């Protein structure tokens, strides 16, 4: 399309919602290509990531870790207004893995505090894709400070399986998985800082060990458990988008499966089926489609169980409905 | 299916065999759906995991690390009797990745010492699947103490390749791979403990490093070597089921290939072909099919070669038969 | 038959250093050939970073990684492997592409002052690791750089899932190396007189499973600056990537993998529209991309700590015209 042609396209302004929720959208595309507009402010904020009061200087797209999921369709234009507020201390930018050229938008979106930019890219490829901050000289530091999220580029005709049967989700959740590298003192205590810059040297030392101190969902230990558990009902079709901008993960729905899993996150690559545990490399997002069959609490985990139950990479689903004794039954309950 | 229909189904009681062997089964299902019955006693026991005599307090399904492979067909019911003897000190349970609901069975199988339980589940999806102990609050500790195994749910029609050709193995082996985290003293020598509980806090410390001290097949360094080497012959078709309940692995047959590899372990997902090295994420089982073409010794390894040759993740095959100079020949043997 | 093999054409090929690849045709020309290669194993000190950090490398053909060898399915690869009397160690070679004798390693154990010639039939199409593998010292030889890759092209060249021909304009080979360099008490990398002096200290670092360096083409920044890879808008590029010991996750920052044989095997259909692909330790993968935008791209292991802190970052410098349909700055950074 020409510049004049793009300028003629319908503009639709989208209002983002916080992970793990996803803003309103249509699975099948509404008419021809549109310029879908989003705005996010990059917020620098202290976050507490565990019950010990451990702090991280987070870089939060739209105020969250991870930043929110943006949903467009293949061949829409994603037009992001990105804003760096005056109260911030650092330059920030954005690399969209979905985009083509200028380091994913990174080379065109470098904003100092008090600056804004507007980037437009054509979403030519269907899938779930990571985005992250990537300032030259400080790339992994910003990323492991929570400066990442994802987008979903839906096929204009919605999702399908390998064979062409439509796959339509009733619910969609976005899990952003985060590896943190929090410096400790000589007593094994996590250190605190009064400015993001103050933690830099200490953090880089920990980063180089390639061993995170915490691995969490939605920015904290227990962020997606208890009250903040994701919800479903027996018979509901759920899509779980999962991203990790820096480090590998192996998602697993304990009590469930991934009926269809785009493990690479790309919708033109046919999904794997009947998955127990899938694998998403650092720097990617994946998506799993499941229909719930049993009510109760599920644990959705990074299935390195040390990472899940020692380091924080565990979420819950709360599922309502009738128990199915055909699928599973206790023939003899625990007894002498 | 109703309770009355299931009650009407035939029962078979299977005798489990120790890994790497697999109990007598048929690849193609004989008859309609059965209720397949297994019994396992969990043993808390001291095991030696290397030639130095390093010991671990293991949690051992059926007394072995890994626990034995259970084999059923799709839409069979698996009915496990699980026994926690009174000589044990901890509660145990079981999560079948093959199963649907109650945390894979974990929520219905919490047994204290002196207790037993019977769990039935419908095997709705064909593939190889991990099972493991998963007691709330102590999940990874039990798993990395050896408390894991696998099952195989064969399609009723046996195995096929991606494209409708039947694949029939002559023999099957199950390689359970285990990451162990053994505390060291101030001179780097492995510590021993009187009771399982004594080791807990030191072991958690090593676990948090995400660096296993040992990575072994069938419970110990070199367990599948010497007169315990796996065997085949030229022309023989071998299925190799491989599981890792906690940590990623990258299986490789040195001198051979994976002709068909269900790297995700799920038989409705078409296998990769002509593989050098496949990838099995932590919390999953995979399976490779190979037809041996050359006689001699092969090493079957996790192809992080440090993990293979320093940490313990190497097995051998001894293969009998005639050498094929077409496939490979020494034109000029090592000479001055 | 014996005569049929004996009668097949023999052809000598000259190797070139990574990231470049020797002359080859994508579509096989004629029937099966015996393609002849020669490599001299060089034990040599190499510098791997900007602080002058040294490794006693084992370098097939004098390079880390060793060079890419290219043949076609059902060709034979016939390698003459030479271990100079000036070397101190025995070496051999395991071809993951080959069948038997531990990939060739059991037939190629050559002491200093020896050579050997190995022939194998390249029965399966794909990119495959090769590495040194002396019994009992396998990982030490591999993490000292003694590894490379080969490509076994389908006789009919590459195809997509629908069997449409994929023809590259150029090919690069990125060999990724995990190094495990000992440090003294003050955190300074140690140096050693002979390779064997470093053995015990090196194995200690190896057991932490934590590399000190993760590099492309044998050194931090080897494929950046005046040594960036190059392309033009519209140009079709195959990037072959190997890691003989440790997982990696390649990502073309600014680009994609249009077709990615993540397993490296050409009979396994490629994944498409890839953001970041995954290559397990002990394998090679291949990605096909058609550049759409000019500029600098970063080609990385997308554990960004490995990429930017440990060395796993390369560049592409791409010429041609910007495409505003694909991407445009609507409002440039402004106060
Ligand atoms: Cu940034
Ligand atoms: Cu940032
Ligand atoms: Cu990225
Ligand atoms: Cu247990
Ligand atoms: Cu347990
Ligand atoms: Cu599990
Ligand atoms: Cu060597
Ligand atoms: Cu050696
Ligand atoms: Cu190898």
């Amino acid at each position: 399309a020409t510049a004049a042609e793009i300028a003629a396209l319908p503009r639709q302004k989208v209002e983002l919602v916080d992970p793990p929720f996803v803003h309103a959208h249509s699975q099948v595309a509404e008419g021809g290509p549109k310029v879908v507009e989003f705005t996010m402010v990059i917020e620098e904020k202290k976050i507490v990531i565990d019950d010990a009061g451990t702090e991280v200087h987070a870089m939060a797209f739209n105020g969250t870790v991870p930043g929110p999921l943006m949903v467009v369709h293949q061949d829409d234009y994603l037009e992001l207004t990105l804003i760096n507020p005056e109260t911030n201390t650092l330059m920030h930018n954005i690399d969209f893995h979905a985009a083509t050229g200028a380091l994913g938008g990174g080379g065109l979106t470098e904003i100092n505090p008090g600056e804004k930019t507007i980037l437009r890219f054509k979403a030519t490829k269907p899938g779930v894709f990571v985005y992250h901050c990537a300032p030259p000289g400080m790339v992994p530091w910003h990323v492991v400070s929570g400066g990442n999220g994802a987008i979903m580029v839906l096929p204009r005709e919605g999702l399908h399986d390998g064979k062409g049967k439509a796959l339509t989700y009733d619910k969609i959740y976005y899990v952003g998985e985060q590896d943190f590298y929090v410096p400790r003192d000589e007593n094994g205590k996590y250190k605190k800082y009064e400015a993001p810059g103050d933690a830099y040297e200490d953090t880089v030392k920990v980063m180089r060990t390639l061993t995170p101190t915490h691995v969490v969902f939605n920015g904290a230990v227990g962020a997606l458990t208890g009250d903040k558990a994701m919800t479903a009902a027996v018979g509901e079709k759920v899509l779980i988008v999962h991203s990790q901008a820096n480090r590998d993960t192996r998602p697993h729905l304990i009590g469930g499966h991934g009926d269809y899993v785009w493990a690479t996150g790309k919708f033109n690559t046919p999904p794997d089926v009947d998955q127990e545990t899938w694998f998403i490399p650092g720097g990617a997002a994946g998506a799993a489609f499941y229909t719930f069959q049993q009510p109760g609490i599920y644990a959705y985990v990074n299935h390195n169980l040390i990472e899940a139950f020692e380091l924080g990479a565990a979420a819950h689903f709360k599922v309502t409905g009738e128990w199915n004794d055909d699928l599973m039954t206790s023939v003899l309950a625990p007894s002498g």
